């Protein structure tokens, strides 16, 4: 034999090369082989799945590139007789509306923002900023719906702490990536010169790290600036290095889980016709900072650090 397709939208993210590696575990435990597809964008989606019907792939558990390639997804799916599980991201109609559809495995989107937000404002709090002279930057990619629940609740859990809303900046950006988000953050940080401390506020790690990348360039040192991001995996390097930085920590959710229980619901799906439910949502999350992400990230299986 059975084969199982995988395909995410980044695989330069640890965040989904973990997903990718449980995918492989949940296949040795069941018997399923699973064939690891990058679809970076929309062409290489639609073609990957070719991809799968030529080498008699069964269904594939996928995180888009784009959500509105939902309904040809299942289209050209249905016509290989394939099923479907997406992970992460949902699909959505030409009209944005969620495609209810397609069985979901993601993370409590804004139940995660919301605790980025808590603890912004906690380590905020123990470092004695005057919120006068402090603002949060929030780098948001508000087209794609679970980034867009991350920063919202992020920023509304800021809010009801108490961080003043009109201190609060919004930004776009162009792609969920360092260079995307540094662009972004850089174009806040020079229209804000009277800002001496910043909360950045992103929906994944690589979001809140160009964020924190473009704040040294306009001279602000660590200890002005607070950024917490979100996947844990991906931020390892970051919290390795020699030097504190404005990075934090992360908030590590459960990518293991996602790539396990996603492979393994397709398979129960694809070998017993058992119905996956249509929503499955992973509440994890633990904080990791330079002094445990070694230990939080052995403790959760994803030894290495
Ligand atoms: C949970 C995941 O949600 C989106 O797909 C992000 O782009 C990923 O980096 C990860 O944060």
């Amino acid at each position: 034999n059975l084969k199982l397709g995988f395909l995410v939208k980044q695989p330069e993210e640890p965040w989904f090369q973990t997903e990718w590696k449980f995918a492989d575990k949940a296949g040795k435990d069941l018997g399923f082989e699973v064939i690891k597809i990058a679809v970076p964008d929309g062409e290489k989606t639609l073609n990957a799945i070719d991809s799968l019907a030529a080498s008699g792939a069964k269904g594939f558990v996928i995180c888009t590139p784009d959500p509105k390639l939902g309904s040809a997804i299942v289209a050209k799916a249905r016509g290989y007789d394939m099923k479907v599980i997406a992970v992460d991201d949902q699909f959505v109609n030409a009209k944005g509306k969620p495609m209810d559809t397609v069985p979901l495995v993601m993370m409590a989107a804004t139940k995660i923002g919301e605790r980025q937000g808590q603890e912004l404002y906690k380590e905020m709090q123990k470092r004695g900023w005057d919120v006068k002279e402090s603002a949060v930057m929030a780098i948001t990619a508000n087209e794609l719906d679970t980034a867009r629940r991350r920063t919202t609740g992020s920023m509304d859990a800021l809010k009801a702490a108490g961080f003043p809303e009109k201190q609060i900046y919004q930004v776009p950006t162009k792609s969920n990536d360092i260079p995307g988000a540094f662009d972004a953050a850089n174009s806040m940080l020079v229209q804000h010169p009277e800002v001496k401390h910043w909360l950045i506020v992103g929906m994944n790690d690589s979001t809140v790290l160009g964020g924190v990348r473009a704040t040294e360039g306009q001279g602000f040192k660590a200890a002005d600036i607070i950024g917490i991001g979100i996947n844990g995996v991906d931020a390892v390097s970051e919290l390795s290095k020699a030097q504190a930085t404005g990075f934090y920590g992360s908030l590590l959710p459960s990518p293991d889980v996602h790539g396990y229980k996603s492979s393994e619901m397709l398979y129960n799906w694809v070998a017993k016709d058992v119905e996956p439910p249509k929503f499955t949502e992973v509440t994890d999350v633990v904080l990791i900072t330079r002094d445990n992400f070694k230990e939080e990230l052995e403790k959760k299986g994803l030894g290495g650090k």
